[PDB]
DNA sequence: CAGTA
DNA sequence: ATACTG
């Protein structure tokens, strides 16, 4: 039993699981959080991504005030108006758009606008996310990053200090980009909460349906729908699942062709 | 697969 | 339940 409190106590850390909770057990005797800290640096092994966990353990376990995260959404929406231009938007979901008054990180979504014209390759491929994030970290408002690829950012990101002058905590940010036409769909599954979201895809599966970020899509008896995930490329269905898209506008279509009763996004916590 | 959205 | 990065 040992290893088992053990365990449960260091997969505490962002990054670390109960398969590298048990290593640090046995290859290296550590015990307890206090420990790994102290000894991070001198452990090779650790990858880049559990270092930050390591580093921001004191800062991600604090909360997000509802007023903050306001703060965020604005300097987000703003530096993107800077470098992207009129072409993109920023919106925040998670815990925020369901009212909480307190959140555990920032969830955003980055998309082109329904006036932007359109383009002959996935978003993905511009390079785009990747833009951003470089021009936020030379602002400094991000610091260190989790994981990085062309649809998904995992960072800590700090508001610069307001001027007494008020001092900022690191928080973590998670930035996605989304296809124009998967908005409302994602706008969904980021807000969540999970169970409400694993509720809902269950609704479509009994309806003969598969429900993600990327849209709703219609797949007919049990036998006519039978490797990394149901059949998508740098963000966008392959062509025989679009085939099978049900075009939405809004979160209530899609409440709407599943049979279900709309929620507002505060009433999303079953 | 491990770990996290 | 379904998905992305390492
Ligand atoms: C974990 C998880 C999450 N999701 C969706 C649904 C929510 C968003 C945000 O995730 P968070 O963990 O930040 O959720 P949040 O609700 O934002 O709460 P915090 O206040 O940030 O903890 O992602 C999912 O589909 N499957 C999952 O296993
Ligand atoms: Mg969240
Ligand atoms: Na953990």
């Amino acid at each position: 039993k040992p290893k088992l409190k053990a365990i449960q106590e260091l997969t505490q850390v962002h990054g670390f699981g109960p398969r590298a909770a048990a290593a640090l057990f046995d290859r290296e005797g550590i015990f307890t959080v206090d420990e790994l800290l102290q000894k991070a640096d001198s452990i090779p092994s650790l990858t880049d991504q559990q270092r930050v966990g390591i580093k921001y353990f004191y800062d991600i376990n604090e909360k997000i005030p509802m007023q903050e995260s306001v703060l965020h959404e604005n300097y987000l929406r703003e530096k993107c108006m800077e470098v992207l231009g009129k072409d993109f938007s920023i919106l925040i979901c998670g815990s925020y758009r369901r009212r909480h008054p307190f959140s555990g990180d920032v969830d955003a979504i980055l998309s082109r606008t329904l006036d932007a014209p359109p383009l002959s390759e996935p978003v993905a491929a511009t390079g785009v996310l990747g833009h951003f994030v470089e021009f936020l970290e030379s602002l400094k408002y991000l610091e260190a990053t989790m994981a990085q690829g062309p649809l998904k950012y995992m960072g800590m990101g700090r508001l610069p200090p307001r001027i007494n002058t008020k001092v900022y905590k690191a928080r973590r940010v998670d930035i996605r980009l989304i296809e124009t036409k998967s908005v409302p769909t994602a706008m969904l599954t980021f807000t969540g909460s999970k169970n409400f979201n694993v509720i809902m895809r269950q609704a479509a599966i009994s309806k003969g349906y598969l429900l993600n970020e990327y849209g709703l899509f219609k797949l007919g008896t049990p036998e006519e729908a039978r490797g990394k995930n149901a059949g998508e490329e740098l963000g966008v269905p392959k062509d025989e699942l679009e085939d099978k898209r049900v075009e939405v506008r809004s979160e209530q279509d899609v409440f709407d062709v599943l049979g279900m009763p709309y929620a507002k996004p505060e009433n999303r916590d079953p």
